[PDB]
């Protein structure tokens, strides 16, 4: 029933999947993906939230409560993993089996089952998004997206469209974003930020009533200040 990939359809994956799980971990892994949104995760003996004081939707402040669109956009100074929203975004690579930066961080907080779930599919194409459970994150789901290497605006735009499409299709009402393609993938920060906000605005204009909050988590001050300058 859930759509888990925006696109069209390994010794490393084999070995990830053959690693032992406890019975309690199996119970978590076994929850069907669509049930994870609403399940009482504390009913699973193997589960815990790895973020001591998650940031909830109520705690965020939108950019402009009076604006039709900007009342649904917030900026957050901190890591995306803090956010207790329906989904957070992971900036992945095409192998989609973890890495450095935010990808590494998300995997560390979520715990080992996130990698295990990523090993059940064959990576992620550039511009597309894979949906997984979020395990020990306060957020319910992770939207793993693969940005372009280099300044390819139509593929960075596609990433945002893919993320937002999956949220719409699956009834997810709040999304925490990280910077996609900036830094190691070399997408210049200001142009990337213009695209992130532009695509999110366009989506909110077209699908008003489907999303309650798009929060841009800015782990670095330069990211935060760039988002701030682009929203006024």
């Amino acid at each position: 029933e859930f759509v888990t990939y925006s696109g069209e359809e390994s010794p490393t994956r084999t070995r990830i999947l053959s690693a032992a799980l406890s019975p309690a971990e199996r119970a978590i892994f076994d929850v069907p993906i669509e049930k994870w949104l609403s399940i009482d995760r504390s009913s699973l003996s193997g589960w815990k939230c790895a973020v001591p004081r998650p940031v909830t939707i109520e705690q965020l402040r939108p950019v402009d409560p009076s604006d039709a669109i900007l009342r649904h956009i917030a900026l957050y100074r901190g890591p995306v993993t803090d956010l207790q929203l329906d989904a957070i975004v992971n900036a992945a690579n095409t192998r989609c089996l973890g890495g450095g930066g935010v990808d590494g961080a998300i995997h560390r907080v979520a715990g080992p089952l996130l990698l295990r779930e990523c090993a059940t599919f064959n990576g992620c194409q550039t511009g597309e998004c894979r949906l997984t459970k979020g395990y020990q994150l306060p957020a319910r789901y992770v939207l793993h997206t693969v940005g372009p290497v280099g300044e390819r605006p139509d593929m960075l735009r596609k990433c945002y469209r893919s993320i937002l499409s999956l949220a719409l299709k699956n009834g997810l009402r709040s999304i925490g974003f990280c910077c996609v393609s900036t830094g190691v993938y070399g997408y210049p920060l200001l142009p990337a930020t213009r695209i992130a906000l532009g695509e999110t605005r366009k989506f909110l204009e077209e699908h008003g009533g489907a999303l309650d909050m798009c929060c841009f988590a800015c782990f670095q001050e330069d990211e935060y200040k760039t988002y701030e300058k682009c929203v006024g």
